[PDB]
């Protein structure tokens, strides 16, 4: 229930489509025909920059001259960028989550099929909407993410996520075999297809499929989903965000496991390696329609089936 | 997280008709008035027709400073609380306390439970220990519950259940978030829990185990109609209001912490919030450890 | 399967309660008059000031057959059942007749309903075809339940299921089920239901249960909230003999609702034995059991909906 | 149903997994005592070829008074009258993957955890045995899932038969799978999620229960529909009859190809134009219990799978 208040009023904008996808095509340039009239500084991702619909159209102008290139070239500074628009689905801000490692803009995500969780404003009278969200005051959630360490035994990577972190197996048949520790003691050991740990925004993702239990994404937990557990008693676990998981393989594990971020940069997990994971520090803010509560409520309506009649 | 220092007060709350309880009890007022403390029963204690009876521990009952609920004076003058039994000793301990809750030190006799980590074996020094003020406590928060139909406010621990009651034909039930009609439960019934609650009731209804340090407040659908009602879980700031849908024939029935059941009619809402009193809990070792230990040896959860 | 040889005599069975029935029920009365079918009514719809009291029937009014709920034992006196209703009117329907079962076809006005395949839109053609012996049946399985106080004994016959609760009493259950003399396990908690294939999507689909299909030959065992995480619906052979009994330790009684009728109470030394009766209910669906149970599937309780 | 034989049984197979050391003993005791009880006893050519029982001066006798199992003219020729299993679930899988046609019953000992198919313990096993040889022994008849997988690239079909069940799922890559799955030619829904299993009601406690699924008991005729994380909170596990015939095939809008195994073995790619067809074997495995099947089903659901402990 936080109101998005500007220090300054925000001239930059940074706008983040789905690639390889020609329904989006004709909508972002009017986005820009509609930022460039509002006198500000577009930043386009120079992957889709480069595109021949983009380049080589009529729709050049002074918008396609004025598209300055994003800093993807190490990180810049995050202070650029007031706030990001997505077109596109959820994995569009996942993406956007992906690009800021650091502290994250406002997010303004829109959809054009399915409505989706992660995009709530609908794209139809956008001007209306933008004008609102840049001059006026909205509804902003504070999702927070997972701070990822994976240690090889030690070379040392670090993600952070947005939806979960899923540990299962890969090529393998046999059921994966994990040790979960909480704040180093082992709380329990993983036997079947997998684990799941998933901020509440992931409680809708995949954990759902999983049966997990629906979480606000107001409450500062992290939650823990066993992917088909082999015992019938292994219940979902909600666990405060401070805690420091712990996920390794058991010393007696014959085979190796394979964790995924958000879906991508699946990596192999042996003997010796282990993953830690924490509530990241740089929640990625994600703009509402309304109010965090009505438009949580009526996602679970529409993008689920939650309780229908 | 820790506790302060420990002053000469304390109240200790026990089953009433339970033989099983006798030795004990009398045994740890044997040791707690024996250095410097200060024992508060209830009148009911006292009037026990073993208690009293008993010559040798008469002399300990003399000094027997009966706890009354009368005002704010009685939580001010009790520095922390010993229960002797299960959980449901820690439930009737929290509803004589509607407001500022003392530490609750829980001991079981019988099963382990989840609000009763302490072992009565060695319980000198466990208790010596708490008195020098080393021991993790788990703030559990509660709902505070308002029935208008005439207002009625309850603090509740566990979970406030509503369902057909005595009554059958289960109804419909409109539940209300801050003043917004989120959904309608159809069914056996719903549970509005805390997390302390998310392993008592509301878990038999396929609720996810949920540690007492996360702020939240759980929702959860008793046999629902649909098959896509999974439990919710919503921020502990949050308002709920629950009232009988308007097209409802029959009414329905309300429990907190299945106690003072009472029926709720058409024009009567239920307010839910979390109450600014949350109930101290001392820890064996720490939150997470003890937590997982009970989870583990109660429910036998994820015992293969 | 199919079946034929289904002519005459029609039985004809509604709501109570007055409701929007009135007006399809004496169209279909209408109809199988002018098919020169005999019409078998309960003495409850005859005592219906509404029905009653109109000229427009008159005297396809006066020919309704009063229909002996065990006066007459209704072997051949009924050829047909059809219901017309939600499916508390074939459960009704199911209660009315304890023994064998005469095929039952049942329109719905409102909700589509498991047990409701048909609709009452063109009714004439469906009830002309399902006269010329063309149309599929369900043999639904039935449970027969006994009841045996502390030396009385009771002979009910369920199609949905039966629940053992708490019922009007707070104290959580704490019951026994035995198998074949052999005892299955303890339930502790809010209760269990013991169901058929056709109560599968029935209340005990709420309590976690599998869907089946009802050609599948099985006995359901749900609990309702059960107090362990690891209590998982279980199903069993036809052929057993279920036999629930409260606890010798048992501090309190327990309550038993057959298809939410007979909520009766249930003390020490009293036990519930639940068989497969081997009179089922030959329910008539519109094209073929299998496509009928997946439309219901998909409309009833949304289900793999996206 | 209980044990008949037409004959007295003379001719046993013995099956033991050809990777652990543990059973070495127990194999050596109960082939000789089998040899013993006059019986001829059939290992496959792995057991002999293994350089540890081939190499026991002792064992050496009944070694040489082996007679090997071929894997081929068993089905013609019934000369296996009676098959006993060391180590387990596995094993049984493994015997029944060897049987594909009428099987001969299965006496299933354990040596580890007691698992759902091994019903017998090897202490006293002289007694079990001999009771088993000639004495009334129940036996549950396992039904098992005739499994055709046809393959369009003029295609080639492949024919199988599970005994606990089959996954379809997105297999060595991917993220989610959209097979649509019929029975008797009608659409019955488009699995959408990890995968789907189609299992027997002996695979019930297998693979299947850890995705949902309902214990069955092995005596009901069924068969068992349960999805792999689906993407929709509404499905439910479903109960079919054993007579229908279920047809599992690619969405023809999906992108990228599923992987079915069986047993969790042979796990092979299906692409657009495969086809999965599963019905009912007719060919039921029927293995041997204790005490009683309800008895013995429950017992193992109450040790194995820790069902309703308190």
């Amino acid at each position: 229930s936080q109101r998005l208040t500007w220090n300054k009023s925000p001239k930059s904008v940074l706008v983040i489509k789905k690639m390889r996808d020609a329904s989006l095509l004709q909508p972002f340039k009017e986005l820009c025909t509609h930022l460039m009239e509002e006198n500000m500084i577009v930043y386009v991702e120079k992957k889709v920059l480069e595109d021949p619909a983009i380049a080589s159209d009529e729709s050049f102008g002074a918008v396609k001259k004025k598209f300055c290139t994003f800093r993807e070239d190490y990180d810049d500074i995050s202070n650029q960028i007031d706030f990001i628009i997505c077109l596109g689905g959820d994995g569009t801000l996942l993406y956007a989550s992906s690009l800021f490692q650091g502290s994250v803009p406002p997010v303004m995500a829109f959809h054009l099929g399915s409505l989706g969780f992660l995009t709530p404003f609908s794209f139809e009278n956008f001007q209306s909407q933008v004008t609102q969200v840049i001059e006026g005051n909205a509804a902003v959630v504070l999702r927070s993410r997972l701070k990822v360490r994976v240690v090889k035994e030690k070379q040392a990577m670090q993600y952070q996520v947005l939806n979960e972190v899923v540990i299962d197996r890969g090529p393998s048949s046999y059921l994966s075999n994990v040790d979960v520790y909480l704040d180093g003691h082992l709380i329990t050991t993983v036997q079947g297809d997998g684990v799941i740990v998933s901020t509440p925004t992931g409680s809708t993702a995949y954990a759902a499929a999983a049966g997990a239990s629906m979480i606000h994404p107001n409450v500062p937990a992290i939650m823990i989903t066993p992917i088909c557990p082999h015992s019938l008693s292994f219940r979902p676990i909600v666990v405060p965000a401070g805690v420091e998981l712990k996920i390794m393989l058991s010393p007696e594990a014959r085979n190796t496991a394979w964790v995924s971020f958000d879906g991508r940069k699946r990596q192999e997990i042996r003997h010796g390696d282990s993953i830690s994971i924490t509530t990241s520090c740089y929640p990625l803010p994600s703009i509402c329609v309304r109010d965090p509560v009505s438009d949580w409520f009526e996602s679970l309506a529409q993008c689920l089936h939650w309780n229908v009649r």
